[PDB]
Parts: C-alpha cells; sequence; structure tokens
C-alpha cells in the first residue's frame, strides 16, 4: 500500500548525501503531504518516479508528480501545494533560442528557478558525492556538459571561484525580492508554505550537500539570510525515509 | 558478469493490469517474456500491476518505451520494467532485462538464458523499409534478431486477439482508442473480423507457425529449440503463446496447440513450470 519513490543513488551514507534537485522537490512534496512512502535508490534526468498503489499509477517528472499529489490528496498533511499566488519572477538569462498547463504560474516559476540555479552548478562539482559505482561515468557526463575537455578542468578555485560565488549572489539577490512581499514568515506567502518554496528548497539542499562549509555559510547568510531561513523552515519536510 | 554483492530486497516487477482476476487474464507479451525469465532464473520478486502509463490521462514523463541498449527495436509499451535493489538497477525493456538477468544471476535457477545457438529464422513479411530503433552494439546478436522477427511474426496476427482482449475496466476506453490508432482503423467495431475473414487469418497464422516449426525439428530430444535445454528464445515464443492462450477461443487455441505435429503445444506444456504468476 505505501508509495514507492525512485531517487538517484549517491555515496553510501545516502541519507546525508542525496542531492539531486528534482527528486528532492518530490521528497519535500511527499513529506509536505505526510504520505507513507519508501525510497528506492537507482544508479544513474528521468528519475523522480513514483508508484502509487492506491491508484495503480506510475508517474514520472517532479512537477507532474506534484500535480498528481495535489489532485489525489488535496487535504493531506500541510494541505495545499498550489495556493493561488503571483510568482512574478523571470530569469532574464533564459534567452529565446535553445529549445524547451494546469498551474501555469507554478510551472513557469519551476522553469525559471531551475534555469537560475542550474547556471551556478559548476560550483557544486568539487563536492559532488559520486556513487563509486557510477563515478567515472557521471564525471564524464559533467565534462561533456560544462563544455570542458576533461575532469581536471573543472578545478575552478581562487579568484575565479569568487567571481562565480559573486554571480550566484546576484542571482539570489533578485530572487530574494519575492520573499519581501510578506515578511510575516520565511516562505513566499509568509507563514504558509507552497510548492514554490519546495522548488527552491530542493536546490538549497543540493548546495548544502556539495558546497564547502564556509561557502554554504555565505549562501545561508546573503541578503538578510533569506535563503538560510527558508532552508531552516523546510527542515521539518526534509526527512529522508 | 557482475553478480550482486549481497542478498537484499526482492525485485519489483511492473506489469500491465488486466481485468480483475489478474493472475489469469494477464496477457501482454513483452511482460510475459520478463516473467518467464524471472521464473526461469527462479528469482524472488513481487508484481505491481499498474494501469498502462502510455494511455493514461495523468500527465507525466513515462509515455514511450525506453531505447533498447542490446538489440534493435523496442517494446510496444513502457511497461515491462523491473527494479532490482540488489544492484540499484531500474531496467525498462524486455530484452535488456533478460540480458541484465543473465549477467547478474548467471547460474541461478535453470541456468543460462543465452546458450550459443544459431537461430536461423526470418519473418519474410518484415519487408526492408520500416525504420527501426538501432542499438550501437548488440549482446547475443542471434537472440537480438530472433526477438525482432518473433515480435513481427506474432504481432501481425494480433487482430485475432481483439475480441478476447481482457480490458481493465478503469482503462478500457483509453486502451481501445490506442489499439484503434495502432491498427489504422476508424473505430473499435472496425476490428470485427468474423467467419470467413477469421478463418483466412487463422490459416495465415498457421502458415507462419509452420516456418517457425522447422527450427524445432533440428533437435528432437526435447520440446525446446535446443532439445531438452531451454533458452530465452523459447521464452520469447512461449510469451506470445500465453497471449494467444488468454485471448483466443479455447477451440482456436487447440488448433494452435496441435498444428505442425503439436510442436507449439509441447513447448507451451514444457514452459508451464516457468509460468507462475507471483
Amino acid at each position: 500500500n505505501p508509495i514507492v519513490f525512485y531517487d538517484i543513488a549517491t555515496r553510501p551514507p545516502v541519507e546525508k548525501t542525496c542531492c539531486s534537485p528534482n527528486p528532492w522537490k518530490t521528497r519535500l512534496a511527499l513529506n509536505f503531504k505526510d504520505l507513507p512512502y519508501s525510497t528506492s535508490w537507482v544508479a544513474l534526468f528521468t528519475l523522480p518516479i513514483i508508484e502509487d498503489p492506491a491508484t495503480d499509477s506510475l508517474v514520472g517528472d517532479s512537477f507532474d508528480i506534484a500535480v498528481y499529489l495535489q489532485k489525489t490528496y488535496p487535504k493531506s498533511g500541510a494541505g495545499d501545494l498550489f495556493p493561488p499566488q503571483s510568482l512574478d519572477y523571470v530569469f532574464k538569462h533564459n534567452g529565446i533560442l535553445v529549445p524547451l498547463s494546469e498551474f501555469p504560474e507554478y510551472a513557469r516559476f519551476n522553469m525559471n528557478i531551475d534555469a537560475a540555479f542550474t547556471t551556478h552548478t559548476q560550483l557544486t562539482v568539487q563536492g559532488f558525492p559520486f556513487d563509486p559505482a557510477t563515478a567515472e561515468a557521471t564525471k564524464a557526463e559533467f565534462v561533456r556538459r560544462g563544455g570542458v575537455s576533461c575532469w581536471d578542468d573543472f578545478a575552478l578555485v581562487g579568484e575565479q571561484r569568487e567571481k562565480m560565488m559573486d554571480s550566484f549572489q546576484n542571482m539570489l539577490g533578485d530572487l530574494a525580492k519575492l520573499f519581501l512581499k510578506d515578511t510575516s514568515g520565511p516562505f513566499l506567502l509568509g507563514t504558509k508554505a507552497s510548492y514554490a518554496d519546495l522548488m527552491i528548497g530542493a536546490w538549497l539542499r543540493m548546495m548544502h550537500v556539495t558546497l564547502p562549509e564556509s561557502e554554504w555559510e555565505e549562501v545561508r547568510s546573503w541578503h538578510e539570510g533569506i535563503f538560510g531561513q527558508l532552508y531552516d523552515a523546510l527542515e521539518t519536510y526534509a526527512e529522508v525515509k
């Protein structure tokens, strides 16, 4: 009867090392709904998939899983994943050339948040917790992808890394403005959480796992510590079970 | 071979839900290949019967069969999928699943799924023009070609099965619409083939089975292609026979069982020890 949740395998203390942003959106959402589930770890995306035996359904992709959970369990747990709100945010470095319903303001936010965080993800490389079974192959994918010639080329350090942290800070400065509409609480809607906060929280989990501790301490504290406080507020939905 | 390091949680096998009494109506041919292969290897597993995601109104990313790594072509649907926790593996194609089971559990159960053999069979109605998903390099290339040709030979007679197809009632209408599209007809009742057209289709089916039966004459010491030694190539045929067994009238199934000196009835009978629905 419990839900089966398919996540990406990382280095053996998997409860503390798992860090793929899209499966973390679904984990946060399932905990938000307080549904019973167990995690199946798969080695190397296609990979947020759940099986819900309550409806004999197999659902892939994190956004569609979140729509499915809201439609199937509208009132479970903390309640509504998609409360009405205006998510007035565009990542202006999307551009208009490199190719690509329901809750379209959330679907758009998800696309813009993913684009904004993914462009800073060369910062996570030195700390990525490879599953040693998939390590050589995963390093190769990361290489084909950052457009470097080999794995040693990702060594970005010293001055060049500060410039990367700086650009990460500017991106987060523009995103922080959305958290100033309602400062009665740490979320976008103040004290009420939504799937839009979980989207950001999932990316914050990746950074917490993969960044040097001193660098996470800055990220946590930038822009009046808005993301640090969002992170702390989402801990209650962050159980790895 | 990479055997697993432990002995862990059981394999999860995702199969296509058919009409309520599911242990007796399940009939999808590609999932039956995987079931026969798991039973051949004698592995523990449980089945999750799910509605077919390919036809489901639920939006998601599981709508097309994955690419095949070790052979040309693809399965018809997403749904032969296994999760093997012993190796953190999620495998979504009947032929890749059988290759996986042979590399991971090479001596378990009845033993080798891919003993060397020539499988000299061509379905002559393939033609030469239809585009095909192509693998970079195939494992067990005689078996990879046999899999493609056996699917084509049986799938072209599958209008014989529509009247008896055991629809899960929750998905009957969406499944019927997909069959109507894949069959090139305008509506569900266009599939009605009765009396004279059904007999011609049965003669065609018998002609096809007659060419395939020649391969079972090369070793008469037993009912399998290699006589007393079974292989994944027998399971491919046994899987398609199970579809036929569920969806044909019993009286037409007995024709299939007894034609060509009962070669396919003997194979069916010899595969029953691997046919448990668990």
